[PDB]
């Protein structure tokens, strides 16, 4: 009776708390004359104890009023959300699309009851329009869905990113829509409706008020978060991370293909090697090595292979690391052995080839930039290697008299001392990881000599030891707050954090430059980016990738020049 009162709009009345109203809304047609059009919208009887827009339009085949698309005129921003039937974008569907516009009830597109393309025309224009901001909670999740369903979208403000950056890695939890709204608005949403059934072709009135309020609330969060971002000078990083959403969606939708031939083959190889070692039993070495490399990889990897496409679609995390670097899970691309024997199982698609680029010594160059160390900066500008430079200082030799053994000792000194080791730790570090046999009298000479010449590094280290601060920033002003002071983590953070800024910005510029040649971004790990392109744009994509990374480094570094090592390859092991 009341339960089916609005079945023509595909709505179930679960508690008699929904009325259909019809009123005259003032609009402007493209001819700049005010067309007052009457619209049917829904509203609750029991009013909500807050100020969020809880009314909503619903769009379907039987009530579509084309004049609805006139609310989208001369708008600069709008809240955007979707409701899905599940988490996996390949196995699920978009149930709803909600667009909240300032002062108007939310426009809800009933996707399960729309079969005319002309209805979604006004929608696609808003999504594509680079001049309208779309405010989103979890933009990766929602953009990933829209992209996979042939929706184009540009210009995004993720409230999750703003909230995560404002927290400065002080918390792991508290970044769901419900928590954010309770903190910045003191409103509690009916989160119970997450577990409701979105698969049916009917929705109840409670599901639709949640869909409206969880989209309009974005309009108020944007105003508060936009402001806090500015008061914390986080606009540069927040802008880079928002633009980096689309590249990351690219990397997850594209996935990376696997060559099941060499996978099965190599699997049998390691299996037989394990059997042989078991019979002979060298013991610990070959047995533990082959056992771990077998079970912790050759057996787990097949589980993530898409059965139909032979592709792996990892999950890239944008803001879940301390430094700000990317991380991945299911699978964890940095847990794959860095060996050519194993990495050659990942191949491009048919008629395509990989282009792989890395930075040489970006971390050490960043340290020289932020410390204004003159000897290091002058040496890099003369294209003198930093390990040769340190070898020159330690041995007092001229570059023509420096042998490979000198540069090896210099590598240990540089990586050990720049990041805050003392001479006693340097000895253990050197003998352990480099195979040297230095004495404490030598390492104390290295320590005193290193900081006697690298006066920028010494001033850097000394001031950090003195202030014992808990707040640190990067060159993008990505901020973090330590629970307690740690010398080595304070030195490492600005360096590693700045790498994250440079790589992420490189993916933004790269994602734009690759449209001409329909290039695909595949993966970013450590200091390395991988793209896939058709072989005819091989030589052209090489230049784009290098130029993108170099332009990014140029954005942040003014006194030192990065160096990109690029190579075309058919497999990841090359
Ligand atoms: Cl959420
Ligand atoms: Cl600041
Ligand atoms: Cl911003
Ligand atoms: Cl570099
Ligand atoms: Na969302």
């Amino acid at each position: 009776e009341i339960t089916k009162k609005y079945i023509k709009d595909n709505i179930i009345n679960v508690d008699d708390n929904i009325i259909k109203k019809k009123d005259i809304f003032k609009l402007k047609n493209e001819n700049n004359e005010i067309t007052e059009c009457a619209f049917e919208y829904f509203e609750s009887k029991k009013k909500f104890d807050d100020d969020i827009e809880s009314r909503f339009f619903i769009i379907n085949d039987n009530n579509y009023n084309e004049n609805i698309n006139l609310i989208y005129k001369d708008i600069k921003y709008c809240g955007l959300n979707i409701q899905t039937t599940g988490l996996e974008v390949f196995d699920e569907n978009i149930r709803l699309i909600q667009i909240a516009v300032e002062n108007y009830p939310v426009i809800i597109y009933d996707m399960f009851n729309i079969n005319k393309k002309d209805i979604l025309d006004g929608l696609r224009k808003v999504l594509e329009n680079k001049n309208i901001i779309k405010i989103i909670q979890n933009g990766k999740f929602d953009a990933k869905f829209l992209l996979h369903n042939n929706f184009k979208i540009e210009n995004i403000f993720d409230t999750y990113i703003a909230s995560k950056l404002l927290d400065k890695n002080k918390n792991m939890y508290g970044f769901k829509l419900n928590n954010i709204v309770e903190k910045y608005l003191n409103v509690i949403l009916d989160k119970q409706q997450q577990n409701s059934v979105w698969n049916n072709s009917l929705l109840n009135n409670n599901q639709l008020f949640y869909a409206a309020r969880d989209s309009s609330c974005l309009l108020k969060l944007y105003k508060k978060l936009k402001e806090e971002i500015k008061k914390e000078n986080l606009h540069i990083v927040n802008d880079i991370e928002n633009k980096c959403i689309l590249p990351i969606c690219d990397m997850e939708l594209n996935g990376i293909k696997v060559d099941l031939e060499n996978l099965q083959k190599s699997t049998n190889e390691i299996l037989n090697e394990l059997n042989i070692e078991k019979d002979n039993l060298i013991s610990l070495r070959n047995y533990r090595r082959l056992y771990k490399l077998y079970s912790a990889f050759y057996l787990k990897l097949p589980l993530h292979i898409n059965t139909k496409t032979n592709k792996i679609h990892t999950t890239f995390n944008q803001l879940k690391t301390f430094s700000g670097r990317f991380s991945s899970e299911k699978p964890n691309l940095q847990q794959i052995p860095r060996q050519k024997n194993i990495r050659e199982i990942f191949i491009p698609n048919d008629n395509n080839i990989f282009i792989i680029a890395d930075f040489k010594q970006i971390e050490l160059k960043i340290a020289a930039e932020i410390t204004n160390d003159e000897i290091m900066l002058k040496a890099y500008n003369n294209n003198i290697d930093l390990h040769t430079l340190t070898a020159s200082i330690i041995t007092k030799k001229n570059i023509p008299d420096i042998n490979k053994e000198d540069r090896h000792i210099a590598k240990a000194i540089n990586f050990g001392l720049i990041y805050g080791m003392n001479y006693v730790n340097l000895k253990n570090y050197a003998n352990t990881y480099y195979g040297l046999n230095m004495s404490l009298d030598q390492c104390l000479y290295f320590y005193n000599s290193f900081f006697e010449h690298y006066k920028g590094i010494y001033k850097w280290h000394n001031q950090v030891k003195q202030k014992r601060a808990l707040q640190y920033s990067t060159l993008s002003n990505r901020k973090v707050i330590f629970p307690y002071f740690s010398f080595t983590k304070a030195l490492n953070y600005p360096v590693q954090g700045t790498c994250a800024d440079i790589l992420k910005l490189a993916l933004v510029d790269l994602y734009d430059n690759l449209k001409d040649i329909n290039g695909k971004i595949i993966l970013c790990v450590h200091d390395e980016i991988i793209i896939e392109v058709n072989k005819k744009f091989q030589e052209e994509a090489l230049k784009i990738l290098v130029q993108s990374m170099e332009n990014s480094a140029s954005y942040f570094l003014k006194k030192v020049k990065c160096e990109v090592s690029v190579k075309i390859a058919e497999n990841w092991g090359s």
